C-alpha cells in the first residue's frame, strides 16, 4: 500500500507470536522492540538517539510479519518508548520513500 | 525520486542559504538538526527521543530546501546525533512510504 506521513506511519506486527504496533522507521537502521522476553540467546548493546542511549538485547534471525509481509532479521529489545521498524526489515518488505 | 533503504536516505537539504546533509526519517515527528546559526527569533523547547529529551531552538516559518523541493515549517536546533527531517516536512513534499 501507499501510506501518508500526516500521522506516525503505525501498522500491526506479529513477532514472537504477538502481535503489536510498530512504526515504519526509515530513520532507523535496526528494529527496536519493547521488552519482550523472547526465546534464544541474545547479545548487548547500546543504542544512541536524541537524549542520549539506552541498553538493549540484540536477537538475530526474528521472524517478523508485517502487514502481512514476512521478514526475518535483528531485532533489538528494549526500554524504548516506541516500537520501529528499520531498514533491516524494510528493504525486505520492498519499502521505498517517493516524492 | 523512488529511494530505497539499502542504504541510510541521506539528502542535501538548503536552510539558512547553507547546504547540509540531512536523514529523512518517517519516525520523527518532527525535524531536528544539529547545532547551527539560523537568523530570526526562535523559543526555547523540549523534544524526547530514544533516550530521554532534550532543549532544542525553536525556529518557526523556516524556509528549507530538501532534495530540491520546497517546504517552509518549523525547524528544531539543537544536540542530536543526526540531522533528521521529520514528518512535518516530509509531508510537505509530499513524501509517502510505499511498498
Ligand atoms: C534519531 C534517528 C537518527 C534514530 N532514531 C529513529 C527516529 O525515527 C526516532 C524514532 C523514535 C520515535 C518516537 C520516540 C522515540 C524514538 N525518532 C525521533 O527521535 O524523533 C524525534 C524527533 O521528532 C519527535 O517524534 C518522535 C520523537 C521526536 S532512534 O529511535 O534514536 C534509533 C532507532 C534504531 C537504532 C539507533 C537509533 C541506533 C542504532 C539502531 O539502528
Amino acid at each position: 500500500p501507499q501510506i501518508t506521513l500526516w500521522k506516525r506511519p503505525l501498522v500491526t506486527i506479529k513477532i514472537g507470536g504477538q502481535l503489536k504496533e510498530a512504526l515504519l522507521d526509515t530513520g532507523a537502521d535496526d528494529t527496536v522492540l519493547e521488552e519482550m522476553n523472547l526465546p534464544g540467546r541474545w547479545k548487548p548493546k547500546m543504542i544512541g538517539g536524541i537524549g542520549g542511549f539506552i541498553k538493549v538485547r540484540q536477537y538475530d534471525q526474528i521472524l517478523i510479519e508485517i502487514c502481512g509481509h514476512k521478514a526475518i532479521g535483528t531485532v533489538l529489545v528494549g526500554p524504548t518508548p516506541v516500537n520501529v521498524i528499520g531498514r533491516n526489515l524494510l528493504t525486505q518488505i520492498g519499502c521505498t520513500l517517493n516524492f
